[PDB]
């Protein structure tokens, strides 16, 4: 809509209070004009028709429990925008400030969120397995990172290429968690998964086998479920990103950690410069080793730790 840039306030899924960029024209719209061609948040109103209606509010106050998922979808899209702009000099998901569109209240009891090729979609969950999935900054950053991947490497959402795709989304989901610096971790979806059970998560990068995901190439899933295990074989790359950042010893291979900034730079460079739609794990190692070499030189600790990390999860 055409209108005035303004600042509203509301509560997120977790009851946290935050300010949100709105646009005034009769109603206050969840439209942020401060970021590229803007960030727009829509109400799917418990239906599967997309995007639904641009989120509208009479008083610019978003404190109803109905409002909570919209507040987080809108705010965490902004933090994610800021991360790619400030840390990687990237303007929105397409590199040219494309409008970022989110719909919340998708379907009834929907225990998922997705990038549909055009926009992000968040369910409310059933209240048991999930609460509203926009509540997780790692979830919002994960789904918008699918958009980045689609406009860069274009990794095919199948087999090894699909697993790298899933891994990139978990890596950048987590680095956006750390950039926003609330209670960041190396787990995926802890904030919105199983509200009755504390301490658990959907997936773990630090120890993927905790949730039944392989942490070594030799334990890879080769069946057809989950498009050839895109959410499963992602553990092998997830664990490698974790060792590169934090270090550790895994099946007796020692890796010196180089921290989150360097991990980000290396994997962003691999994503935008070397990876292709059909890239496998082996070509991801080569891409990640070339990126560290470009950035830090062939003889650096940074290149050594990428090599030791890919060695540790059994990727030659
Ligand atoms: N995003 C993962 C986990 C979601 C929870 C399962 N309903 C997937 O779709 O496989
Ligand atoms: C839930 C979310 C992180 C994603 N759609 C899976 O994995
Ligand atoms: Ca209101
Ligand atoms: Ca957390
Ligand atoms: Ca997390
Ligand atoms: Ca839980
Ligand atoms: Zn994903």
């Amino acid at each position: 809509i055409t209108g005035t840039s303004t600042v509203g306030v509301g509560r997120g899924v977790l009851g946290d209070q935050k300010n949100i960029n709105t646009t005034y024209s009769t109603y206050y719209y969840l439209q942020d004009n401060t970021r590229g061609n803007g960030i727009f948040t829509y109400d799917a109103k418990y239906r599967t028709t997309l995007p639904g209606s641009l989120w509208a509010d009479a008083d610019n106050q978003f404190f109803a429990s109905y409002d909570a998922p919209a507040v987080d979808a809108h705010y965490y899209a902004g933090v994610t925008y800021d991360y790619y702009k400030n840390v990687h000099n990237r303007l929105s998901y397409d590199g040219n400030n494309a409008a970022i569109r989110s719909s919340v209240h998708y379907s009834q009891g929907y225990n998922n969120a997705f990038w549909n090729g055009s926009q992000m979609v968040y369910g409310d969950g059933d209240g048991q397995t999930f609460i509203p999935l926009s509540g997780g900054i790692d979830v919002v950053a994960h789904e918008l990172t699918h958009a980045v991947t689609d406009y860069t490497a274009g990794l095919i959402y199948q087999n090894e290429s699909g697993a790298i795709n899933e891994a990139i989304s978990d890596i950048f989901g987590t680095l956006v968690e750390f950039y926003a610096n609330k209670n960041p971790d190396w787990e995926i979806g802890e904030d919105v998964y199983t509200p009755g059970i504390s301490g658990d998560s959907l997936r773990s990068m630090s120890d993927p086998a905790k949730y039944g995901d392989p942490d070594h190439y030799s334990k890879r899933y080769t069946g057809t479920q989950d498009n050839g295990g895109v959410h499963i074989n992602s553990g092998i790359i997830n664990k490698a990103a974790y060792l590169i950042s934090q270090g550790g010893t895994h099946y007796g291979v020692s890796v010196v950690g180089i921290g989150r900034d360097k991990l980000g730079k290396i994997f962003y460079r691999a994503l935008t410069q070397y990876l292709t739609p059909t890239s496998n794990f082996s070509q991801l190692r080569a891409a990640a080793v070339q990126s560290a070499t470009d950035l830090y030189g062939s003889t650096s600790q940074e290149v050594a730790s990428v090599k030791q990390a890919f060695d540790a999860v059994g990727v030659k």
